[PDB]
């Protein structure tokens, strides 16, 4: 199983992670969803970035193959603690961070609590602002296992539905039912879900204080996180650039892979 | 005077233009403003692009050193005729087009009337949609010569006012008072100026028909053409990407030169 990488104790949690490349460190933080993991999210990104950077992609607690602590309290602050714990464990004093959706919210939160530990940030279809719950988001967080339910989620994520094959739906469904996966995931964002979007968000006031060079990326047709949210981030963060991909859904790293990889590498190259 | 380049008859008008590089043709269309010319607008762009493309940058009729025909009727359609005439004169059957503001409006209009002659488009702080007249735009089109009036226009264009030096204001003022320059410019967009923004614009319906891969660029702080206009273009054009530069005014090719050049070259490289 390629989703299984290396193991390390971080913030007291046995963590599954991938570490490829050499040089300036870049932390990739995956999004949220049933069966999501660092590999599933970044398999097409790591190869490109690792040619110029040291790429670290961990499975956040509660997701992938990282340990799922008994009675663990899933929260924005605890997830930020995990990210910092991973960096500490690997002696990563400062790093660039790429956060996808849920992970984008965590990236912002990490940069706010540990500003000196974060250099440049790439926020993709990122959580981080309070936006009204969408049916797409409620469908993802409210997922229960079935190939049809997974097919719907994939449809929700994709701009080009022809990419949603029976095989992909089957494989992602299987990933979602691995031991303890659905259990931890379903316990994370129970109804009403607006509470969790708000909990993952950072205040306008705090976001405005971010000094980091930031690249905000969003798919025009994103059905999960509205484009308006990234437009808002683009107005709040001072040293920000906004790049919107037309004909692109919620996972820009998959549907606009080459463009995304090029933009990210060049953005970090400036540093 | 480096603003003076080569001369060629195009659409019956003796035209001043620059032609550098080899390979795929790229037409650069400058913006509008007192003393504006192709060289003044693209001096920092041509060098970078000409390394991979054949770059053609003409002075649009009524601007720069191109002939100013007596009783000439300055209009969107006549300017489009000039662009096509330039391409015809140089045996350029199809080309990518980069349009800055006023030039962006012309690029859209050219792609609509001569779709087969246009490949990819880059629209910067582009005219093309009907946006409410801004004080910045009225100040530019309503300019009368003076170093102080030019200093104000430069301030209006720049995000970083420290770039507006006495020397630059002096040099641009001198360019604005060359024989016939202010005369033709002031005759172009007389009050009420909303009429001309509307005349340069293309309908939502027409814009939606554009099949071209398009890159829309805008400076967040643009005081001349509102960011909202490019956001609108980003929703209307199907194969579009929107890139907004924070800490950037109306002339992105000057204040975000390296980033702009990199984005444009890579965008054309995809073709």
């Amino acid at each position: 199983n390629l989703e299984i990488g290396k193991s390390i104790l971080a913030a007291g949690v046995l963590t599954n992670y991938h570490d490829v490349g050499e040089g300036q460190p870049v932390i990739l933080i995956h999004g949220s969803g049933p069966g999501v993991s660092a590999y599933a999210n970044w398999r097409l990104t790591i190869p490109a970035l690792s040619k110029f950077y040291r790429v670290i992609a961990p499975d956040m607690v509660g997701f992938g193959f990282t340990d799922r602590p008994e009675n663990y309290n899933y929260s924005k602050d605890s997830w930020v603690d995990h990210i910092i714990g991973i960096m500490d464990a690997l002696e990563i004093e400062k790093a660039h961070i790429v956060g996808n959706a849920f992970g984008g919210g965590l990236a912002i939160a990490t940069a706010l609590r540990y500003s000196e530990r974060v250099d440049r940030m790439v926020l993709m279809g990122a959580a981080g602002t309070r936006f009204d719950v969408t049916e797409g988001l409620n469908a993802v967080w409210g997922y229960t296992p079935s190939i049809e339910n997974m097919r719907n989620l994939l449809d929700i994520f994709a701009y080009d539905r022809s990419l949603v094959t029976d095989e992909l739906a089957r494989l992602r469904y299987e990933a979602s039912i691995q031991p303890g996966f659905q259990e931890s995931f379903s316990s994370m964002f129970p109804e009403p879900r607006q509470r969790w979007i708000d909990a993952l968000a950072s205040s306008d006031e705090d976001i405005k204080t971010l000094p980091n060079e930031t690249l905000i990326i969003h798919g025009r047709e994103d059905q999960v996180v509205p484009l308006s949210s990234s437009l808002r981030l683009g107005e709040l963060i001072d040293r920000a650039q906004l790049h919107v991909f037309g004909r692109c859904g919620h996972w820009t790293q998959i549907e606009q892979t080459d463009r995304f990889n090029r933009l990210v590498v060049e953005f970090f190259n400036e540093a």
